[PDB]
């Protein structure tokens, strides 16, 4: 049908407004964004952005103490492996 | 004896912050820390935010592209998700 042909005159508005991590969970949850999906949507290929996003987090999690430390580590082993083994000098 | 205390343990990895925020896409790893219940969804919120308006505007024309493809159901999805959070915009879109 025609529903996303008729949207296109207000792309520019929707793009200016929306900031798409408010909306990626439900849209999820609608079973409309599948996991990769996702992941595309709100990943940072700007490295200036990304750094200060990851510096956010850092700040975040520096102020939950040794729990947030360890945690972090913990998701460092996952997703970094590399990553991880440098900054714990294994 | 513990060099890593509750006091200490982030001044340790303060030396490799550059590299930390550089390698890090940290969308890839806020769902495991928040299911380690150390950042809550206002947190992830912050830090997935997007103040940068030509970020967010590329970044809200991928998830339409994406959506559009899934055809009336990411379409009926979308305007709900607008109803509950952009509802001034639900209402410029359907004319309101």
């Amino acid at each position: 049908d025609e529903c996303w042909s008729v949207l296109e005159g207000f792309r520019v508005t929707l793009t200016s407004v929306i900031d798409p991590s408010r909306i990626t969970p439900y849209l999820r949850q609608c079973k409309v964004l599948n996991p990769d999906d996702e992941e595309q949507v709100l990943s940072d290929p700007n490295l200036v952005i990304r750094k200060r996003k990851v510096g956010v987090l850092l700040d975040i999690l520096q102020r939950t103490g040794h729990k947030g430390y360890v945690a972090f580590l913990e998701s460092l082993e996952l997703y970094y492996p590399q990553l991880y083994k440098k900054v714990t000098g294994k």
